[PDB]
């Protein structure tokens, strides 16, 4: 037993990292079949990011302005083309390592791993969650746009994020590999603020649930609530409200644990009004919202690939 923040194994999306310079811009893309995705500011200047038109700075671009690198090799650009906020830029090459895999956009609360890269190589994996500001809270220094965020499920790795801006704030903002930026971020660098960053009142109870299966049980208390009850005090703390649906889905670790939904509800209720008094539960002295349901059933079952 015990509880870990743990990402997926990363070997398949390491074999599906390049390198993509553009003049004098050199970030991430992301090589399956024949076609490399990589975030549309690589063709632009540090000056041109303050405001640029796109589809303008993109006429001045051919095909032989596109150098992709993997590893030592060099990728021969045969056609590109801009969708939403990446480019695609079609190869000679299908990628002999293309894992099965799907484009999935994600809903805010779902978790995924992040593969950190720099000039096409992976420098480290970890775990993140799409909040409801739809950021994300990331490691990312400069060079690393394009590296990408993804689920494993046995053979098939579903991406889900592209990483292109931080902003100002020190949090992170991005793609879905069709180019749509999560929530209402550009590509420019202007001033964008996030909103009210509300907690993920359903992956917090998961995690508790997984505290209990792993021995840390003080937090149990005797009292009940209700939906409504609850929400009333999750509304006082920017916690998410908590719906039929959100029960449902903890279902399978009520009835391992033994313990109804709102039994913990009543649990969660009282450590936001109360504090953890200096105590910890998995090891942390706050409440961990970044593990989903389906994040503990794995790992308090094993779940491999």
């Amino acid at each position: 037993s015990g509880f870990r923040k743990m990402a997926f194994p990363s070997g398949k999306v390491e074999g599906c990292m390049v390198q993509v310079t553009c003049g004098t811009t050199t970030l991430n893309g992301l090589w399956l079949d024949d076609v490399v995705y990589c975030p549309r500011h690589v063709i632009c200047t540090s000056e041109d990011m303050l405001n640029p038109n796109y589809e303008d700075l993109l006429i001045r671009k051919s095909n032989h302005n596109f150098l992709v690198q993997a590893g030592n090799v060099q990728l021969r650009v045969i056609g590109h083309s801009m969708q939403n906020c990446v480019l695609k830029l079609k190869v000679d090459t299908a990628n002999p390592k293309t894992p099965k895999y799907k484009f999935v956009r994600i809903q805010p609360g779902q978790t995924f791993s992040v593969l950190a890269c720099y000039n096409g190589s992976p420098s480290g994996v970890y775990q993140c969650a799409m909040r409801h500001n739809f950021t994300i809270k990331g490691s990312f220094l400069n060079g690393s746009c394009g590296s990408v965020g993804f689920n494993i499920d046995y053979d098939c790795v579903s991406f889900c994020y592209m990483h292109h801006m931080e902003l100002p704030t020190g949090v992170h903002a991005g793609t879905d590999l069709e180019g749509n930026f999560y929530g209402p971020f550009v590509d420019r660098q202007t001033a964008q603020a996030a909103g009210t960053d509300t907690t993920i009142t359903v992956n917090v109870l998961a995690w508790l649930y997984a505290a209990v299966i792993n021995g840390d049980r003080w937090f149990l208390n005797r009292f009940t609530t209700t939906l409504n009850d609850f929400n009333l005090v999750a509304m006082k703390y920017n916690y998410e409200p908590l719906t039929q649906d959100h029960v449902d889905i903890l279902g399978p670790l009520s009835a391992q644990t033994g313990i109804a939904v709102l039994d913990m509800c009543a649990s969660l209720k009282e450590l936001l009004q109360n504090g953890m008094n200096g105590r910890t539960i998995l090891g942390s002295a706050l409440l961990e919202d970044e593990f989903t349901p389906f994040d503990v059933v794995r790992q308090c079952s094993g779940v491999t690939f």
